[PDB]
């Protein structure tokens, strides 16, 4: 759960390609991780939370990484 409060670029394969967005949650058990208001094409998603399975994302690129205060 250490990528929390990250800001990421996830890319998830030739079909989806790549979100970029602060990660604003991440579930062990399912294994996803979450990102608010992502960008996508250079341009904001229209949905304000996509949530990533870990084993779709080809390579994860750590933009920013967690600040050192509340990041839940």
């Amino acid at each position: 759960t250490d990528w929390l409060g990250s800001i990421v670029s996830i890319n998830c394969g030739d079909s989806l390609g790549v979100y970029q967005g602060r990660v604003s949650a991440v579930d062990q058990v399912s294994q996803t991780i979450s990102l608010t208001r992502p960008f996508h094409n250079g341009v904001k998603c229209l949905v304000p939370e996509v949530t990533f399975r870990a084993g779709d994302i080809t390579e994860l690129k750590i933009l920013e990484i967690p600040g050192p205060g509340d990041n839940q």
